[PDB]
């Protein structure tokens, strides 16, 4: 064989255009054609996924050029594996995007469309699941169109691929959450290294961290309710998770950002972890993010009229939910009163996000996110 594959994820420049994508595609088609390289490029919501395959040397040279490119950043290698045969034969470099992005760019082949519509807000689908699903989908589309070019492929076909991948990971993840919840319930600080290793194994990205945390959080809320653990135990666990998070994920603020956002807790609530996660998730898709733990409504009012950052995410406290709801209500309402900013947007999580959007209108908050991992998606909608 002697064929190799390389795949990475990167953050497209915030000012990226169709002309750029097309230039990349033409350059890449030409060069890959000469150098005997194949693969696919997937663009969705400011993010690139790419797969490249060929002889080792070719892949290495082209990666040398790509890494230094200035139309994207945070290139993270995801795989460098030997393959038995090409997954994208005939595709020197084929472009593809999500259905939503197809709408946003005004496109309608030859660009392979991926319908994420049905699975995008499914919290059981982890990051690597989406990546592998995209890979398999595109490889298959490549085969198909190699056989029957004028035979169109349904975008929403991808959904099944994604769901299938997630389902493959489900059991193992359940084990992980169980083991984890046990650790957090016993001595999370005495066994922090184990917590970290688990998290590191099962949560490659920050959103994954968020999924695991939601699961553990309901487990522990149940445990605390049934008086099986103490409040002190929950505080310990919370600390342990903050430490583990910071050790593992700690993205710098993106220099070229899609926008700026303020993440704040409600005064008295200490959503330290949830705010950190929110910041990590938003940073990972290209948002400039600031975390604030204000102690008065007025403080935040000042910071907002100073920043002129028209977007505010109120991070929920998923472990102090005795009175998160009415507190958040009062807080957002108060904030809206002391504020004179027609462009201001507010997003809310927790139990408040579980209410029907009618209540959301009534709330003065603009939109909700019933699960942490849904936050990026919820933000893009308002933008
Ligand atoms: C997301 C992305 C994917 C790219 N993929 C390829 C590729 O598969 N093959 C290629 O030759 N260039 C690719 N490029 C372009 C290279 O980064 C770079 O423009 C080119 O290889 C060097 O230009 P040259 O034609 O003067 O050698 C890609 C660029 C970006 C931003």
């Amino acid at each position: 064989s002697d064929l190799v594959s390389c795949c990475y994820r990167s953050l497209a420049a915030p000012d990226l255009t169709l002309r750029d994508l097309l230039d990349i595609v033409e350059t890449s088609q030409a060069h890959n054609a000469r150098a005997q390289l194949t693969g696919a490029l997937f663009y969705s919501q400011g993010v690139f996924f790419q797969w490249l395959e060929g002889r080792p040397a070719a892949v290495a040279e082209v990666m040398t050029h790509i890494q230094r490119d200035r139309r994207h950043s945070n290139v993270e290698i995801l795989a460098e594996e030997p393959i038995a045969k090409r997954r994208f034969a005939g595709w020197h470099m084929q472009l593809s995007c999500s259905e939503a992005d197809m709408r946003s760019l005004g496109l309608s082949r030859q660009i392979v469309t991926v319908g994420r519509s049905l699975v995008a807000d499914n919290t059981n689908i982890f990051s690597f699941d989406r990546i592998a699903a995209v890979r398999r989908f595109l490889s298959d589309v490549c085969a198909a169109r190699t056989l029957a070019p004028d035979t169109p492929v349904e975008a929403d076909t991808f959904a099944l691929y994604a769901l299938t991948e997630a389902q493959a990971g489900r059991s193992g993840r359940a084990k992980a959450v169980a083991r984890l919840s046990d650790l957090l319930s016993t001595d999370p600080l005495g066994r922090l290294t184990e917590v970290e290793e688990l998290l590191r194994a099962h949560a490659p990205t920050a959103a994954d961290f968020a999924r695991l945390f939601e699961a553990c959080a309901e487990r522990l809320t149940r445990a605390l309710a049934e008086d099986r653990i103490s409040r002190m135990q929950v505080t310990l666990a919370y600390s342990a998770l903050q430490m583990a998070l910071r050790r593992i994920h700690h993205l710098p603020d993106p220099q070229k950002s899609v926008g700026a956002v303020l993440v704040a807790g409600v005064p008295g609530h200490k959503p330290i972890l949830e705010a950190a996660l929110a910041a990590e998730m938003l940073r990972a898709v290209g948002w400039s993010t600031s975390v604030v733990h204000p102690e008065s409504v007025a403080a935040l009012a000042a910071r907002l009229k100073t920043s002129r950052t028209s977007t505010l995410v109120v991070a929920p406290s998923l472990l102090e939910g005795t009175e998160q709801e009415a507190d958040t209500l009062r807080f957002v309402s108060a904030l809206r009163a002391r504020t004179d900013l027609p462009g201001l947007s507010i997003l809310v999580g927790g139990r408040l996000a579980q209410l029907p959007p009618s209540k959301l209108k009534d709330s003065g908050a603009d939109a909700g996110f019933a699960h942490l991992a849904l936050l990026p998606a919820a933000l893009a909608r308002v933008a």
